[PDB]
């Protein structure tokens, strides 16, 4: 466990400003200006299969719609203002410039101050957070206390520098955001996550039991050896692990496992070949919108990959989605985040045998309707034993606070306020 | 085993035009500046990380020196005639238009032609031929035939026209060329191909043992190489569009296989290596093929249909193997021999990769008039 692992060009070491420094995100007018032409000047794509919709991945004839709206309808300076409503900073972790959102709610007397740690995943960034802010920052007089919060870029995402070497894993991460929140001068403090943000906050709660005082999770999951085994146990006789009112969330296991090969490709490619999948969607505007907006698709709701449409309007607004898309195009981060994957993968990364050492922190979990998978209390119980509830939603998906932004920040602060209630 | 099985726009059915119509490979000189824009506007790429190599797939700083060579060394005009060189021709087989090579020898009286069908896979092209014709087609005073080559592409390939609906899998384009080859007057044939081309001509020799009278095969760290495969099996159109957009995408995705399929070793050097075996004009040829066509989409839905439900035996014909060395999937001569009962020969060459034909012409058109040569002999 290296704590100060440099990531960074080497020659810099000596060189580290530590500074908190304020900054604006800027889409620049040469930028929109090259943007614009570049979508104006497409190529024609090859028509879809007739009557298909989604089911063969993004339907070629949507491409014109969301085009045209980008590059004449899409409000860049507008927008621009709409993301910098919040504070940002940057400092200088190992070597790599961190980009952070802050949010401190001004208090009233008899209110406490509490600081949480919240974490996005892949195809997301610290955009999927804003309509959620205002409730989880919000101050009730049902509540002892108010939430101040801290959202980072992951190192390769957004604003964040990416790494110039090889093996900077989910588990580095974990340490990034531990020497972060040390930076900016918190000793103990919640951290909620989902996607990868799941994965590396419970590796923090993993490595810093003194400091990560409750752990949230929207992406509750554990692939070991004894809880597939449990897994496939629980085919058996459903009713020894799992609920049947939930049982059809897990089984049947054939249905799990062919939606999975179905979806995994994605996944698979970014594990391996990172820098040959990104080069496309790094020069394309549309090669980066049909490979993200895809999953804005399918992983909120997989019966929206038979409708022609998406169905991409189904929760959000165009301009809620370019948001998110702009944050990998203005940054070119696009092939850089996908190296978490690889990263992740490796042999060194998963000999590190994540999956079977026990977080011994006050863990809550969110189970919405439509996640990619689904795993019951019981199974959960071996990687997470001071569980101290399951809430299921009967809506929802996989981009939960991005999605149903008041039912994921009511679920959080229940969660604090349980984790508060049981230290005394 | 549907043998009219339509695949075209079904309004065609009815005025089906049925004439071999000759066809020439143009490079239009808006094609080609639009090209040259796209290429010189150029964004700046993620570096690679530091002492890589190509093993997280292409690196990007080889990226300048192809793209460059592209738009301002790479011989467009010249390089269409060289294309150009050999006959082409397109007819409809159910529905689509079928491009086709054909080249034919010139053949003293006591010289049998023979028709060989000649199959390339993805994401290669009848590119990949080109070089091994000459010998192939080879007139020679010591042999009784000589050969002539039916190469063409794949539906959804290179010049030949996709499918309108789905289900067209490797087992369906089998019937496809049994049409094509009908439809061009050959009774009995023999069928070559590597990739797709080994799966198509596995097939035909399966469904159609009377008219397939030899075939010869040339494809009878793993898991780090099934990426591509995983995708395009399930989401070809989304991972294609990019391709279709971006010179840069379609170079790096496509060249990144002939740098593994090649030599896995070569996924150490930060080149590739890229110039191992190929000038940058034999590549980009084939690069040109699917960029002029816009098929790349259309190429990677071939794996969609063959990894579905509906889709997924002996071949009882005579059977030739080329086994090169650094071949993905190495398998022992004598499960060879479960696969095809009427294996003849395996031949098992030391240097060379999976694009033999393209890799090492030579070597590869004398295996082929070889196996075809025992062929002949067996019967009697």
């Amino acid at each position: 466990l290296d704590l100060e692992e440099w990531w960074g060009p080497p020659e810099l070491k000596q060189k580290q400003d530590t500074s908190i420094k304020p900054f604006e995100i800027t889409f620049s007018e040469t930028m929109v200006k090259e943007l614009k032409e570049r979508i104006k000047k497409r190529r024609p794509f090859a028509p879809p299969l007739e009557g298909v919709g989604f089911k063969y991945g993004f339907n070629s004839k949507q491409l014109d719609s969301w085009l045209k709206y980008w590059a004449e309808e899409y409000p860049f300076a507008e927008r621009q203002k709409f993301l910098n409503q919040y504070p940002h900073f940057k400092t200088n972790i190992q070597g790599l410039n961190i980009h952070f959102m802050r949010i401190t709610p001004k208090v009233p007397k008899g209110v406490e101050i509490v600081p949480l740690l919240l974490l996005h995943g892949w195809p997301g960034s610290v955009r999927e957070f804003y309509e959620a802010i205002p409730h989880l920052t919000a101050v009730s007089k049902d509540r002892n206390f108010a939430l101040e919060i801290i959202a980072p870029s992951l190192p390769g995402y957004g604003f964040s520098d990416a790494a110039v070497r090889p093996g900077l894993a989910a588990a580095e991460v974990a340490v990034i955001f531990k020497n972060l929140m040390a930076r900016l001068g918190y000793k103990q403090y919640y951290v909620q996550g989902g996607d990868w943000g799941a994965l590396i906050g419970s590796a923090m709660a993993t490595f810093f039991p003194k400091e990560i005082i409750g752990f949230h999770s929207n992406m509750a999951l554990t692939l070991s050896p004894a809880a597939t085994f449990l897994e496939f146990v629980g085919a058996l006789f459903p009713s020894l692990i799992v609920e049947p009112e939930l049982a059809n969330r897990l089984y049947p296991l054939s249905e799990k496992y062919s939606t999975l090969l179905e979806e995994l490709g994605y996944m698979h490619i970014q594990a391996t070949k990172p820098d040959t999948v990104g080069i496309g969607l790094t020069d394309s505007p549309a090669g980066l919108l049909a490979y993200i907006l895809e999953k804005f698709s399918t992983w909120t709701n997989p019966d929206l990959r038979s409708k022609e449409d998406g169905g991409l309007s189904y929760r959000w607004t165009k301009d809620q989605l370019i948001d998110n898309l702009m944050l990998y195009w203005s940054t070119k981060s696009i092939v850089t985040s996908m190296r978490l994957y690889a990263e992740s993968f490796s042999s060194r990364h998963f000999d590190l045998k994540l999956d079977e050492i026990q977080v011994q922190v006050p863990t809550w979990v969110l189970q919405a309707k439509h996640e990619l998978a689904y795993q019951p209390p019981c199974i959960l119980k071996m990687k997470y034993p001071k569980l101290v509830n399951a809430s299921v939603i009967e809506d929802g998906g996989h981009f939960l606070a991005f999605e149903l932004p008041e039912i994921f920040a009511k679920d959080v602060l229940k969660a604090i306020g349980e984790f508060r209630k049981l230290k005394n």
